[PDB]
């Protein structure tokens, strides 16, 4: 732990006692651990209090039912009667459903938090350090790094600790530190000290803060602080719900229930009005108050009844549930909307190298010049063996194992590979395998030279550790790397300025070794090295080279090709300005071509398959790579993006070709084209932006820093577990699995959550509308009431709860991933659905009245008021308007009423069997598809039985009943709801639109 960033490199180096180039001794490490602990934070625990999670109150339509319970608790406090209890049950028929939803939500959210922390804490964060026990850089669990030791970090890496920069390898080091200082753009660094021991972070321009990202370049430094003593480790705890808000679908439904408060609140105040004429009726005596409170009670209870108090929970739930599922497919969701947004995606843009392909690169072919004579050019081709980055394998000409150092071309070739190279290898002892350190393209090279072994170095007697870099090291001892012109994606090449090693001879030849994309480099070559010789680059020579490149690119191996050339006579260091990266290309001119390497880079298994599924789901998949257009197109084909034979000149463009088009033509180009090549980061962004200008939901997949902009501009960015931190930081989802499939599953889930939301809404609406059709039909048809306050609270508690919340666990529709994606601005409720909402609610409203009616009329154990209702109800006093006054006051019988309440429950528990699927028959999507649903129904049906037979209970509600017949009736009335929907589903099916 150093308190200084205001000291020099040495002071700091000596402070811990380290060799800036070698790193801490196994004993210094064992010690600093003991003295400084591991590089991490305690945390890892409770991200939400068991009680916090409970605040699945505080929402919209939950506060309503919350308050409706208060009033029914005050009214019960001011209620005098020998019936001082049916009023205390009320507040618990309301609280009850609220509680039930609360638990499920809470349960679902806890399981998700867990599942996630599982995925996260799975793959350990690794670090790059120089340590004494190894000559080359090695990778250690970041948790293990301690103050003092030497850390290396480069473009795209995440700073693993708080670090004092020692040496900046690239011409410039650019770091992104938004997570800390809040500075929006990348900032510059230097190795000079900053005196002021008070200075703020923003000014510590010689430090790298653990948790920032390197946006550009590469550097080595010495670790000042670890763990909690970290600039970002202190500030963790400190508040701010910087955790976003609600998802667009969450905000869509939030508003739908808001204006359902209106429609409902009105229909309520309505009931209070449509009656209040029964303000005097003998029932509540006739008081100038006892009649408006009863009906005020019927309103509130009708409200609680209609209001989908489960809506705010079920989204939340489906959400956390979708999350938990992705988490299980090794997908990390960084931003809640992602899965939903993903659901309705039309276009999936994707990087090639490393995203579409495995990024496991090996050099397997290479070539130099053989003979150059007039229009004749010939090449020395070679083959390499070994698919991994292991330094085991052999070079082969004509199937014969050749000794690389035998060909002068291959010597320089190797020299260049070794020297123009920011990456290295490292052998993982635990896993027992050679792992790259830096970019794969570069590392492939490193491996190549370990296989070339041109100076026939003795290696057979070297540990699996030393054998990794041995040769390269040799080459490294042979020249001094003065500085390097970092690889830049515009010029698409990279160079290295070198002088003679021991300084044996000064001015005997300074060099620049160059490595880059063939086309550009070859254009910058004036000469062609022939062994030790050199001759002018000519037409025929070039053509020969390029043509073999073309061959290898489009070949059945789709080789990823790089060119190596040297500048024999560089400018003097004094003439070279390293300030503007722009002038580097010139510094890389008048080159001498040396040779070409063909890299192997396998497409991922699951990719072709995922592409298909997208094609069926109506989803466009576009490739946006920096790589060569020929190679790229080749690969699209292998990936299924293009047919093995197919003219693509109209649908595949290079950044250059693309930029040549007029703006208009660019916009359109995006619509038809599926392959963009040799494109800079800006292009990747622009292409998405275009897709977006068609009001479409665009997805961007990638792994590298040239992907960030597009990753960031898309609706969802999906990063690779393998890819850069930079790339991850700009993503909503991260495939740790690196599995491409998950993307598709991810779109299937958001398709589903939506469908689930719909059916929920369908059941709540069509049912609860029936419930209000019940009332506004009897009270208007001049019929005796069908339900009382606590009778409504019951049809509620028992059909607006777990049976509904259960729809959340509906399976995917059978066609879900077979129809085009939903426009995001689509009317939540279609016109044709409102009809179906009504046609169901209507039939529910009436079948519930005709049942109470039927009890009055055709019930063989009831009276027989036959058709007409015998006209009316106005037959109070004995033999009143004598129209067969053979009965007294059967107009208070608890039977006609429980008759309806019983049907309501049942007919509702029926069209919830209709909310398995939008438009699929129970013949295709049967009830057992959703088991969680069935248990809920039985749960409710059971609650209804209890209420009807546990003697103390029918008092508090209404008189029991039904033995066969009476129940068989409820059934005869309710069951047809299923027949009506199953025809209604027939309609919208054998006439389609969605
Ligand atoms: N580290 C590097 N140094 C020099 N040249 C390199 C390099 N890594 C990549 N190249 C060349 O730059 C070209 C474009 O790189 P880029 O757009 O970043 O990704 P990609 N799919 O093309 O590899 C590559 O196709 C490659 O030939
Ligand atoms: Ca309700
Ligand atoms: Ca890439
Ligand atoms: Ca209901
Ligand atoms: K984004």
């Amino acid at each position: 732990m150093e308190a200084a960033h205001s000291k020099s490199t040495e002071e700091c180096l000596a402070y811990f006692g380290v060799s800036e180039t070698t790193g801490l001794t196994p004993d210094q490490v064992k010690r600093h651990l003991e003295k400084y602990g591991h590089n991490e934070l305690p945390a890892e625990e409770g991200k939400s209090l068991w009680e916090l999670v409970i605040e699945q109150f505080e929402d919209l339509l939950v506060r309503i039912l919350l308050l409706a319970a208060c009033i029914s608790f005050v009214l019960a406090w001011f209620e005098e009667g020998e019936e001082t209890i049916t009023a205390f049950v009320e507040p618990f028929v309301i609280l009850l459903i609220l509680i039930a939803n609360a638990i499920v939500g809470v349960w679902q959210e806890r399981n998700a938090e867990n599942a996630i922390e599982a995925l996260k804490e799975y793959e350990p964060e690794m670090g790059k350090v120089y340590r004494a026990d190894r000559k080359s850089v090695q990778r250690i669990k970041a948790r293990d790094i301690v103050p003092g030791d030497i850390v290396e970090v480069a473009v795209g890496d995440k700073v693993p600790a708080d670090i004092r920069i020692l040496s900046i390898k690239s011409t410039t080091l650019r770091v992104d530190q938004s997570i800390l200082t809040g500075e929006s753009v990348s900032v510059i660094k230097h190795t000079e000290p900053v005196p002021d021991p008070r200075a703020v972070n923003q000014d510590k321009k010689n430090m790298l803060f653990s948790g920032t990202n390197i946006a550009a370049g590469k550097a080595l430094g010495i670790v000042a602080t670890t763990g909690v003593s970290t600039e970002i480790g202190k500030i963790r705890d400190q508040m701010a719900a910087t955790e976003q808000d609600k998802t667009p679908l969450q905000q869509k439904l939030d508003e739908f229930g808001e204006q359902l408060s209106k429609v409902i609140s009105l229909i309520c105040v309505a009931v209070w009005l449509i009656n209040i004429g029964h303000f005097n009726d003998p029932v509540h005596g006739g008081s100038w108050i006892r009649g408006a409170i009863y009906y005020f009670k019927i309103a509130v209870a009708l409200a609680v009844a209609a209001i989908p108090e489960g809506l705010p929970a079920v989204i939340t739930t489906c959400l956390a549930l979708g999350t938990r599922r992705m988490a299980k497919k090794n997908a990390i969701v960084r931003s809640l909307p992602s899965v939903e947004t993903l659901g309705c995606t039309s276009v999936i843009c994707s990087d090639k190298t490393g995203t579409l392909t495995t990024n496991q690169m090996s050099v397997c072919k290479m070539f130099i010049i053989d003979k150059v004579d007039g229009d004749f050019c010939s090449l020395n081709e070679f083959s390499i063996t070994g698919s991994t980055y292991a330094p085991e394998g052999e070079v082969l000409k004509n199937d014969k194992p050749i000794r690389s150092g035998q060909f002068d071309g291959l010597v320089e070739l190797a020299t260049i590979c070794a020297l123009c190279n920011d990456s290295s290898l490292d052998f993982n002892e635990t896993k027992g395998v050679y792992e790259k350190v830096g970019e794969a393209t570069e590392t492939a090279l490193t491996t190549l030279v370990e296989k070339m072994n041109v100076f026939n170095t003795e290696v057979r007697n070297l540990s699996k550790v030393e054998r990794a870099n041995a040769c390269n090291s040799v080459i490294r001892q042979l020249m001094k790397k003065e500085f390097t012109l970092e690889f830049s994606r515009d010029r698409k090449s990279m160079s290295v300025y070198c002088s003679p090693a021991k300084s044996s001879r000064a001015a005997v030849g300074n060099k620049m070794f160059v490595k880059g994309a063939p086309e550009g480099v070859i254009d910058r070559c004036n000469y062609v090295r022939v062994g030790t010789t050199r001759v002018p680059m000519t037409g025929p020579v070039k053509e020969k080279i390029l043509s073999v490149i073309k061959e290898w690119g489009t070949g059945r191996d789709t080789l990823r090709c790089l060119a190596l050339a040297t500048r024999d006579t560089p400018p003097k260091r004094e003439e070279m300005v390293l300030d503007d990266s722009s002038r580097f290309m010139e510094y890389e001119t008048d080159l001498t071509f040396v040779g070409v390497v063909g890299m192997l880079d396998p497409p991922r298994k699951e990719v072709m398959g995922s592409i298909q599924l997208c094609r069926d789901a109506g989803i466009r998949v576009i490739m946006i790579t920096g790589d060569n257009k020929g190679t790229a197109i080749a690969i699209c084909r292998r990936i299924g993006i293009f047919g093995e034979n197919e003219e693509v000149a109209d649908r595949a463009y290079t950044g250059r070709e693309f930029d040549d088009l007029p703006l208009a033509e660019q916009r359109e180009a995006c619509r038809r084209a599926c392959c963009f090549a040799r494109v800079e980061p800006s292009h990747k962004s622009k292409i998405v932006e275009y897709l977006q200008s068609y009001d479409e939901i665009t997805a961007m997949t990638g792994d590298g820093v040239n992907d960030a902009p597009a990753l960031k501009k898309a609706e969802i960015g999906i990063a690779m577990g393998s890819g850069t931190a930079v790339a991850k930081t700009a993503s909503e989802m991260v495939l740790a699995d690196d599995n491409f499939s998950t993307i598709v599953a991810a779109v299937e889930e958001g398709r589903a959550i939506y469908n689930n939301m719909k059916q929920f809404i369908r059941y709540l609406i069509s049912s609860n509308v029936g419930e209000v059709v019940c009332i506004f039909l009897t009270a208007a048809l001049g019929l005796p009431e069908a339900l009382i306050p606590v009778q409504l609270l019951w049809v509620n508690l028992v059909t607006d709860g777990l049976p509904a919340t259960a729809l959340g666990f509906n399976p995917p529709d059978l066609d879900i991933m077979d129809r085009p994606p939903r426009s995001p601005k689509e009317p939540l409720i279609s016109g044709w659905l409102f009809f179906r909402y009504m046609a169901i609610g209507g039939y529910v409203g009436a079948a519930t009245v005709g049942a109470a009616a039927w009890w009055f009329m055709y019930a063989e154990d009831g009276p027989g008021v036959t058709y007409h209702q015998l006209t009316h109800f106005m037959q109070c006093t004995e033999d009143h308007p004598h129209f067969e006054g053979l009965d007294c006051e059967i107009f208070e019988a608890p039977e006609p009423m429980t008759m309806a309440l019983s049907v309501l429950v049942t007919i509702e528990m029926c069209n919830a069997l209709n909310s398995l699927s939008e438009n699929q028959s129970l013949m295709r999507m049967p009830p057992w598809v959703n088991i969680w649903l069935l248990g809920s129904i039985c749960l409710s049906m059971s609650l209804h039985f209890l209420i009807l037979y546990v003697d103390p209970l029918p008092m508090i509600f209404k008189l029991k009943a039904l033995d066969l017949t009476q129940w068989l009736m409820v059934l005869k009335i309710s069951l047809p709801v299923i027949g009506l929907d199953e025809i209604l589903k027939f309609i919208a099916r054998n006439y389609l639109e969605g």
